[PDB]
């Protein structure tokens, strides 16, 4: 059961940068084994390269509350009612950094929050047909009574919102929260909150 | 309650396509209202533009089974054990096409599955800091005993819902579309099975 082939079964022949900016778009050239027993010819694919991210679900297990951050994401404009989105604390992971270090720094910068205990949620590929981006989600213990106000640096303007867990999940169901990181984190929380609250309120 | 500002509160000054091949790399220049009052300066952002997708979770409510499709996704290589991923059926939405039409077509093309009833799951932005992509997920009723074969090189897998969900927990399924769909299924399968096996 499970997948069929490993890295022994694919060769990346070359990568060619197509666009070099803040992010990049690369052409990967590769060959790989086929399910029918053969080898592919040389395949090329365009891949959006933007590094990888740490994501923090700020959860108050005493109050059963979730902290959301609101900020504009202009890429949402063409398909969304508003480009202002309700999201998880998050940031890019630079060389040598840990997911936790980034999550804690961003919790302070984006939401004014200290974080207590932390546990992994899941690490996922955002859209692996066209981007390499991986985002690694943690849940972080917070005191939601300390979450409030306007944060961010400059080019960054972020409003904190505090909701109950059930309210946040209702917002997912209704489409008011509709970005992958937040949907994944809040679905996970709906599946795990009973044990998590028990663990963190012993 | 909820969000603070609307499209009346942002001005998109310019858009440019800086790279066009199979996909596009766009540059947006804009200014927007600030929470404390007033308007930002001009901001520029690179946006990966690839259109939008329909996704189908193939669920057999009689058997409590899901059909997964396996194919190489080279973008996964640098951060994954293998670039071959277990995924939901999916495809691009072309002009004037509906999510449902694309989902049903891709289920046949990628997995050989006829779909019965469908229901919406959720529609989500994959990574809206850097890509415009939206994906809209449906759950589709299938007979998993009909799913087999090779179907772009794609292998069809049938597993119990419980195994697919445990693979999410274990990190063996770790692409957004599948994680979202299977967590939704874990939250909703009991009512869905009742609804579809009357
Ligand atoms: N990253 C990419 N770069 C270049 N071409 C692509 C890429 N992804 C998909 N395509 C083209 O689209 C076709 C169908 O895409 P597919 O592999 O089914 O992925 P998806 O269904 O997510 O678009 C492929 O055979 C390929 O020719
Ligand atoms: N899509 C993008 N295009 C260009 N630059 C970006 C993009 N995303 C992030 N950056 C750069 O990285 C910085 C930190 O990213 P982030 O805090 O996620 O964005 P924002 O400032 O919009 O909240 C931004 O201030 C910006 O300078």
């Amino acid at each position: 059961q499970g997948i069929t082939f490993s890295k022994n079964d694919v060769e990346i022949i070359a990568r060619e940068t197509l666009y070099r900016g803040f992010f990049s778009l690369d052409l990967y050239r590769f060959r790989h084994r086929l399910f029918n027993g053969g080898m592919s010819g040389e395949i090329t694919r365009e891949i959006f390269e933007r590094g990888h991210a740490a994501v923090l679900l700020p959860f108050d297990p005493v109050r059963d509350e979730v902290v959301l951050v609101e900020q504009i994401r202009i890429a949402a404009y063409d398909t969304s009612e508003s480009p202002w989105l309700l999201e998880m604390v998050a940031g890019m992971i630079e060389a040598g950094e840990t997911v936790e270090d980034v999550a804690r720094r961003e919790a302070l910068e984006e939401a004014g929050l200290e974080v207590g205990r932390t546990k992994p949620i899941l690490s996922y590929l955002a859209s692996p047909g066209g981007t390499s981006e991986r985002l690694s989600i943690l849940v972080g213990e917070v005191d939601a009574s300390t979450a409030k106000g306007i944060h961010g640096l400059e080019n960054e303007d972020i409003r904190v919102h505090v909701v109950s867990r059930e309210q946040a999940y209702q917002w997912v169901e209704e489409g008011k929260i509709d970005n992958a990181a937040s949907v994944i984190a809040l679905q996970w929380l709906q599946l795990h909150y009973h044990n998590l609250r028990n663990e963190w309120t012993k």
